[PDB]
DNA sequence: GCGATCGC
DNA sequence: GCGATC
DNA sequence: GCGATCGC
DNA sequence: GCGATC
């Protein structure tokens, strides 16, 4: 099973109105089974209906989804969205978490899997605020308490556009979150990889995994970022159109 | 008399270490008899040095400054230098307004002219926080006064980067600048100016006159922002290495 | 400092 | 058009 | 979100 | 290397 979360810029009308930048996102939302895509700027949902039309154009049932509700303190909001391949693996449940430690309070599913060891994990969606990413990733420890006694499962995936390294979360910061220092956890993207797209390495966007099943699950070796520009031969130019950031993902056996 | 105020991107050594920059600086700076030279980032004034020295290798005394100390609240400091030709004006006394309404605490220059109508003229230079511009501007409306009761002169010039339009002063924030709504001001650079050297087009850069002899002195249609960029038929890309701002000018007779 | 979209 | 973001 | 220098 | 800016 192939797992990745994906920050695309400003998911919107507009950029799945060109027709040139929805066959690419397309194109890399095919090689998952599940993926959570973050900044998705659709008060409508129509940014949403048009990719899921596309995705779903042989079968109908191709792809699901599951959408948070837009997030966000003030006026600029956000909704994390997870499309899942429906012969692959069945939701569950699903829970906002809500508290205010964060900006996009996490959004987190349960997810039922036949094909891999684990059976049963929950993946918990952060694209953190830039300026709060310390507090932020620290706040996460508390969020895996919350679900591991909600449904008393320690089998836990963390995943987003963390914005964990380079201005947002110094060095010296580590030592002082939770999700981090705590020897429960797995980080699975290091801070050597390289997510962005842009000219920057920054290890932004991070992959973490909780519980004995769900780690040992994991295929050694297959957590990385996908440089979609590399794989695709685009320019530069082209590959910052469809986003700024690169997936991370994972595969579980 | 020819007066300009200049916000040169971060002056300082590096910038007058590259000849090919210096020798554009050095133009620039030749039209003028004086000139407010803003964003100087030079702890030991050794950019300064270099400056002097290229403006006055042919005459020992073709220019002369007045620079104020490095200012600002924290770590990011910037000084006020004013160059002028002292066969021109001469420098009868300057003073560093304090109070705290500003980040750069504006530097006053009181100037003799023999050459023109005003005889005796202060000029108030400001380079205004982007972040506080609408406060900071308003602010000047005080600093006025106290200059005016300080020396018993109306004959004030206010300039500089008051980065006024655009994201940093909207439309609807003019009425609380007292500054722009008294009649005793002239803005000689208009809100339609483009004062920058790059794609935004802003009326950051300004120049305010007070008092009916420097008003009068003023010569009709000279003030205006100096693209360097087409005179000098460089590049965008050599442009934006001098500056990011054109310098704003003005004759007086 | 810059540039972009959304959602009014 | 412009504010709140990334 | 990005990129630049200074001044430690 | 990195924080405080523009
Ligand atoms: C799609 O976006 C790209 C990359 O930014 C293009 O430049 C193209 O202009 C857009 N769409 C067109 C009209 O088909
Ligand atoms: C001077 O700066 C310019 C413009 O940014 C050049 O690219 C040049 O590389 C610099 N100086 C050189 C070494 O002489």
């Amino acid at each position: 099973l192939k797992i990745a979360a994906f920050n695309i810029r400003t998911f919107g009308e507009t950029k799945m109105s060109n027709a040139t930048l929805a066959s690419y996102i397309v194109r890399i939302v095919r090689r998952y089974d599940i993926v959570l895509i973050q900044e998705v700027r659709d008060s409508h949902l129509v940014a949403v209906g048009k990719l899921l039309d596309y995705l779903n154009q042989d079968d109908p049932n191709t792809y699901h989804y599951v959408v948070s509700e837009p997030l966000g303190r003030n006026s600029y909001k956000e909704r994390y969205l997870f499309l899942f391949r429906p012969n692959k693996v069945s939701v569950l449940d699903t829970y906002q978490y809500d508290d205010d430690s964060f900006s996009r309070e996490p959004a987190v599913v349960k997810f039922s899997s036949h094909s891999t060891k684990v059976k049963e994990f929950a993946i918990v969606a952060l694209h953190s605020a830039p300026s709060d990413a310390v507090a932020e990733i620290n706040s996460l420890y508390d969020v895996y308490l919350d679900v591991q006694q909600k449904w008393h499962l320690n089998d836990v995936m963390l995943m987003g556009d963390f914005n964990a390294d380079c201005s947002y979360v110094t060095s010296s910061q580590w030592s002082s979150i939770r999700l981090r220092t705590s020897s429960t956890f797995q980080w699975l993207i290091p801070d050597s990889a390289d997510t962005t797209a842009t000219s920057t390495n920054c290890a932004y966007d991070r992959i973490v995994v909780a519980g004995s099943l769900l780690q040992s699950s994991v295929v050694p070796g297959s957590a990385a970022p996908f440089d979609f520009q590399a794989a695709y031969g685009l320019s530069n130019e082209m590959a910052l159109a469809i986003s700024d950031h690169y997936p991370v993902e994972v595969t579980l056996t």
